[PDB]
DNA sequence: ATCCTCACACT
DNA sequence: AGTGTGAG
C-alpha cells in the first residue's frame, strides 16, 4: 500500500486580498503594497502583502506603521468597515469567482477563502484514454516544477531541465502508472490555472501529488504563480530535511511533542519507529497517521464541499477598549447580530438552507484562551434584534458584577455563530 | 493590540 | 453540549 491511488491538487491564490485590490485599482499593480484593517491603532493591521513588499520584510500581522519602517514606499489598500468591523465581502465574492471556475474541471473542496483541494483522479483517467498513448509535451506544462529534479551528471532554465528529465523517463504506455497520472493531473491544473487567470485576472500557485498533505506542501515549494508536482518517489529526499512543523497539522503542540519526545527534527526521521511505538507516544489515531504520513501516505478524502458549514461573526476589543457597560455589550452584540442576519439571509437564498442553532461566546479580560465560554440557544428567525437579545440572555449571567448597568469582568471578545443547517 | 473565519477531536 | 487544537 504505497498511497498512490489518487491524484490530488491544492490550489492557493497568491497574496489573495492584494490581488483583489490590485485588479480593482490599477495604480497598485506591480508595486509593494499591502491590505490593512483598522487604521487607527498603529496604522492598521496588515492582512495581506504583495511579493514586492515581502522583499522588504513586510509580513502579515505587522502594524502598517511598522511595515512603513521596512518599506517606506509601501502602498496600502484598506478593507471595508461596516458596523465597526472589517467586512470581507469583496474578497468572499472574488473567491466565489475562482471556485466556480475550478468546479468546471473537478469537484472541489473549499479549504479557506483562497484555497481549494481538487480530486483529479477521474479527470486524469478520462484524459489518459483521450491521449491514445502519445507523449506529454513540455509545452503542456509551462509553469510546472518537478520536485527533486534536475539531478545527476537561471531559475527558468532549471525548471525546464527538471521537467525534461521527468518527461524523458515517463512510461506513457502504462495507463495505471502513478507518475503518469500525476503528470496528466499537472496538465489539467495548468489548464485550470490558465482559466482562472483569463477569467478573473488572478494568479495562483498549486501543488499536485497523491494526497492533500503532499499537495499542500508541494504548492508552497515554488510560489508565486507556479505549480509543483511531488511524486511518491520524491518523498524520501524531500522529507529527509523537512522540518516536522511544515506538514499540515504538525505546526502546533502535537508537532512540538513529536520533536521533543522522539528527539528528531525532520519528517523522514519518523520512518525508523514502528507504528505501535508512535501510537504509544501520540495515541492510536495520531500514531497511525504519523506512521503512514512520513512514508508519504495519507487518506483524508477531498470532500465534495464547496461552501462552509458554520457562519460566525466575532469582534475583539483589546486593551482599554474592552467592553465594561451593559449597553456597550448590547450594542456590539447587536452589530454582530446584524451582519450575521445579513450573511444568513444571503445563505438562505443562494444556498437553500436554514441555520437552526445560535452559539454565543465571550472572552473576559484576564483569561488566557481564545474563548472563555460557549453557550448555545435556538436560532429560528433571521432577525438581528432577537438574536442579539437571545445572545445577551445566554451570557447575562456571566456578569459577576452586582450592578445591573455595569459589566465585570470586562469583555475582550464577543462571538455569534449560526450552526446546524437544514435544507431549504 | 493580530484579528477574524472555519473545521474537527475529545469528553 | 462545552473545550481545546490547528489552519488560512
Ligand atoms: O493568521 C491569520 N489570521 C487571520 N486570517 C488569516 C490568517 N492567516 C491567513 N489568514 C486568512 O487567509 C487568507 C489567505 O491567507 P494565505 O496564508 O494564503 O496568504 P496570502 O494569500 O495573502 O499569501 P500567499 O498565499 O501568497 O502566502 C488571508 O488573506 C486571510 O484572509
Ligand atoms: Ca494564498
Amino acid at each position: 500500500a504505497t498511497g498512490q491511488d489518487r491524484v490530488v491538487a491544492l490550489v492557493d491564490m497568491d497574496c489573495f486580498f492584494v490581488q483583489v485590490e490590485q485588479r480593482q485599482n490599477p495604480h497598485l499593480r506591480n508595486k509593494p503594497c499591502a491590505v490593512v484593517q483598522y487604521k487607527s491603532w498603529k496604522g492598521g493591521g496588515i492582512i495581506a502583502v504583495s511579493y514586492e513588499a515581502r522583499a522588504f520584510g513586510v509580513t502579515r500581522s505587522m502594524w502598517a506603521d511598522d511595515a512603513k519602517k521596512l518599506c517606506p514606499d509601501l502602498l496600502l489598500a484598506q478593507v471595508r468597515e461596516s458596523r465597526g468591523k472589517a467586512n470581507l465581502t469583496k474578497y468572499r465574492e472574488a473567491s466565489v469567482e475562482v471556485m466556480e471556475i475550478m468546479s468546471r474541471f473537478a469537484v472541489i473542496e473549499r479549504a479557506s477563502i483562497d484555497e481549494a483541494y481538487v480530486d483529479l483522479t477521474s479527470a486524469v483517467q478520462e484524459r489518459l484514454q483521450k491521449l491514445q498513448g502519445q507523449p506529454i509535451s513540455a509545452d503542456l506544462l509551462p509553469s510546472t516544477y518537478i520536485e527533486g529534479l534536475p539531478q545527476g551528471p537561471q531559475k527558468e532554465g532549471m525548471r525546464k531541465q527538471g521537467l525534461f528529465q521527468w518527461l524523458d523517463s515517463l512510461q506513457i504506455d502504462n495507463l495505471t502508472s502513478p507518475d503518469l497520472q500525476l503528470t496528466v493531473g499537472a496538465v489539467i491544473v495548468e489548464e485550470m490555472r490558465a482559466a482562472i487567470e483569463r477569467e478573473t485576472g488572478f494568479q495562483c500557485s498549486a501543488g499536485i501529488s497523491h494526497n492533500k498533505v503532499l499537495a499542500k506542501l508541494a504548492c508552497g515549494l515554488n510560489k508565486p504563480n507556479r505549480q509543483t508536482l511531488v511524486s511518491h518517489g520524491s518523498v524520501p529526499q524531500l522529507f529527509s530535511q523537512m522540518p516536522i512543523r511544515k506538514i499540515r497539522s504538525l505546526g502546533g503542540k502535537l508537532g512540538a511533542s513529536v520533536i521533543e519526545i522522539l528527539g528528531i527534527e525532520y519528517m523522514g526521521e519518523l520512518t525508523q519507529f514502528t507504528e505501535s511505538q508512535l501510537q504509544s507516544h501520540f495515541g492510536e489515531k495520531n500514531g497511525s497517521w504519523l506512521y503512514a504520513m512520513c512514508r508519504g501516505i495519507e487518506h483524508d478524502p477531498v470532500k465534495p464541499r464547496q461552501l462552509p458549514k458554520t457562519i460566525g461573526c466575532s469582534k475583539n476589543f483589546p486593551g482599554k477598549t474592552a467592553l465594561a457597560t451593559r449597553e456597550q455589550v448590547q450594542w456590539w452584540l447587536l452589530q454582530l447580530a446584524q451582519e450575521l442576519e445579513e450573511r444568513l439571509t444571503k445563505d438562505r437564498n443562494d444556498n437553500d438552507r436554514v441555520a437552526t442553532q445560535l452559539v454565543v461566546s465571550i472572552r473576559v479580560q484576564g483569561d488566557k484562551r481564545l474563548s472563555s465560554l460557549r453557550r448555545c440557544c435556538a436560532l429560528t428567525r433571521y432577525d438581528a434584534h432577537k438574536m442579539s437579545h437571545d445572545a445577551f440572555t445566554v451570557i447575562k449571567n456571566c456578569n459577576t458584577s452586582g450592578i445591573q448597568t455595569e459589566w465585570s469582568p470586562p469583555l475582550t471578545m464577543l462571538f455569534l455563530c449560526a450552526t446546524k443547517f437544514s435544507a431549504s
